[PDB]
């Protein structure tokens, strides 16, 4: 089993399903049996016991937005993605070759840390030539100026980075596509190499998505660094 | 209704129980009704949906050590507490004239957040005349050297800050007693005046830590800061 | 002395400048002398920069200020950047012969940067000195959109507010910037999840001209803000 | 070159120089040629200090070296420090003719401390530039204990290492510092709350003689680390 973890930075609604669901259908289109998993932390659940002088305790609990219970939730999680990775799909009747992990809420939140290392342990359960992360973050860009940053993901990567994860890819999302100097700068700063930032702006249909990921030869870095056929 | 908030920084059993139980004693003792509320904050609850290609979202829970539900915590923890800060204790009959509150876990704790959220609040409705808080805090020191230590403390005072209460007065805890030099660079580097800083060391029998608190004037303090009788 | 630090967050050319230049403009028009100082976080040598700074208390060091003792950034550098401070906020400007009534701090770079923390520490230790009814912070930081949603998002924000109150300054401002105006929802979202009261939420969005800037200022009734929050005539 | 950065957590006073030491002394004595920085993050003027640097950079910014360009902390400090770094590990010592194979840095400062963070910015770069396996750090951290209770406390360390994960290094060795020796319970404990394996969870109490922290490292199994992490004849 090969596996690809995609997370997101600075933003939620960053693009983190459309470009899991991209990968799949990439790799699908050259013949993979490919499979699809999503974790998605839950809106922290705040809980504690209040004690009166001479009265009994209640314990009270805080609704998310709204069922297993596992000992350690890092272990659960990486038993529960090994074992969905080979359940058959689509037709194929066979274990998938390649499973798109999609980790929902945005590094840096108090929520992720747990799955998050989760993966960080995982990657070595994994090894290595079966186990890359693709971060997906901001670009931003204030009408005003017009002038794209890169701190955000710089940041944003370093709390990846600092959570026991180093990016593979950093697909960089913007409003307006971004210009060589901006790419190189971000390659530069966040220290991958100038092929693993791949540029992913707003487009207007979604099909685009997978086109400019393979214009930016996406491919042929998964075929190095996963030794896919 | 006046407050006396206890909380602790740097680690867990540093004596926020024997300091709010000693405040308590010698409130009582100059004949004040006073109550004793606890807010332990819950071992964090870690969850998640989980979700296959193609079968049944799976939502995994997390185990802590081991009943009200409510929608904000933040909310429910300051109306229970203005509540049970009224309900009669000991004989007495009458509403409580104190409630010493104390706050578990340290300062730091990611679990304790939204329990210090709801005391920034609360300050402003008690108003500042009938709320204070009282931080205790270690000062480490390892037998190799001697040399009592301030960073813990200061940086502990600056998270509590941070988290929107300014201590009132800072109990520095030790193994043996604090030397002048030292009391005066916690009261010089966490911007609280000399007699703001109380030194509570370890004691052979708990009796003396009220003992300690009275030899430093702090029942004069508590008179001044929150008008008693 | 009455003191305003006007800090950056998330991005660069956020609009430091615009909000110091424009809080500067409209205390002025009520009939207040306002004086300005700019610090630039940079090392090139009423504007201090890291350079001038350091080569102050190095050159200070090394001709035997201190005695002989360990010169550390913690104190001597952030005890050099508040004396400078107070003593250029004294100085009299706009033809005026008497001192200044307030000063408007202009700190360059952006919170989180190494480069700007001797600074930041310096004003931490600074708002102790002065009485809280003379020095308050101004924190200007991004909203960001992306076209494809639409939605405006507070996280930077709320992260670049813990990390300003991290190194131990609570806004009492948030001067949010973004392409668009921000809406209630959002702006309630900004009041919410940093630890602030609805009005100390200001919201300036691009404008076609920056003498807009000002008007939105005191459209969001930031006067009635300073009056109260740093006792002013 | 190798590398080994060794920096301190809590507090200060926790046994940086010694850790530094003894590991040199320990190599030595596997034949490998040995060498030692020590980096002092005062303003003061194989040595280096926050003064000598910023003396350094403000002098060549002053003269023009930068061609009128904005000089900034980072990269221009940083780029400077590990300029130097690179230099000083270079020239042979211990009477050997041939380049030191490698060099441990003592930083000293604790960790989330701002006078150090020109530095840790320097070596979290600087980890990129070298291969992985000529460069690797050591932080030395408090285990505190009251003597009331007798229980050895590890959220310092969680926390210690958290800021020093924050400022871009990660520890591959964490030597806890205590009073008493530390059990196995919180042994493991740090291993599990800090993300580390068992083996790089180093424990160093209060001995009665210095020659003592040597044995308690090899006795750890610390040169098998190093031999692995660092791969060393
Ligand atoms: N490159 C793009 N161009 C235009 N719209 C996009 C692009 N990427 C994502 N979107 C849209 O933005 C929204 C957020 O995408 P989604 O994948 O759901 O983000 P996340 O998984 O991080 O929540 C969706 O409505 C999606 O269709
Ligand atoms: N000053 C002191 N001298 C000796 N023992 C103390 C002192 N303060 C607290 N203790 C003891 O240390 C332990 C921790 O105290 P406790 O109040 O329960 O701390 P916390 O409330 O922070 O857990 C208890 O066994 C308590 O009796
Ligand atoms: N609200 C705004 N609308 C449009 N342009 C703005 C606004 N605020 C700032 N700008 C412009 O953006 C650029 C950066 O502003 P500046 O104040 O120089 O940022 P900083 O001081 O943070 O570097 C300038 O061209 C400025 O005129
Ligand atoms: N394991 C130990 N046992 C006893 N004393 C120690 C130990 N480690 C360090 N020391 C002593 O503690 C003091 C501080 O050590 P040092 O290495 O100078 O700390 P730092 O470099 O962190 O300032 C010195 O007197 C040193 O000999």
């Amino acid at each position: 089993m090969k596996y690809i973890l995609v997370t997101g930075g600075v933003i939620s609604g960053i693009g983190k399903g459309i470009i899991a669901s991209s990968i799949g259908t990439i790799l699908k289109s050259c013949g993979l049996r490919v499979t699809a998993i999503k974790i998605d932390p839950y809106i922290n659940i705040d809980a504690g016991t209040f004690s009166p002088y001479e009265h009994g305790e209640v314990f009270v609990l805080n609704d998310g937005g709204e069922v297993q219970v596992v000992p350690h939730i890092t272990d659960a999680v990486q038993e529960w993605v090994m074992n969905q990775a080979k359940v058959p799909v689509d037709g194929n009747k066979e274990e998938p070759q390649i499973c798109v992990i999609e980790l929902g809420g945005t590094i840096g939140d108090i929520e992720g840390m747990p799955f998050v290392e989760a993966f960080r342990q995982f990657q070595f359960k994994a090894k290595r030539e079966n186990f890359c992360n693709i971060h997906v973050s901001l670009v931003p860009q204030l009408s005003a100026t017009g002038e794209q940053k890169t701190k955000p993901t710089q940041n944003s990567v370093r709390a990846l980075r600092g959570l026991g994860l180093s990016p593979d890819l950093i697909v960089c999302r913007s409003s307006t596509p971004i210009e060589m100097a901006v790419k190189e700068k971000i390659s530069m700063f966040c220290h991958v190499n100038p092929e693993q930032v791949i540029c992913i702006h707003d487009v207007s249909s979604t099909y685009r998505v997978p086109v400019l990921l393979e214009e930016q030869s996406i491919v042929k870095y998964f075929k190095e660094r996963l030794h896919l056929p």
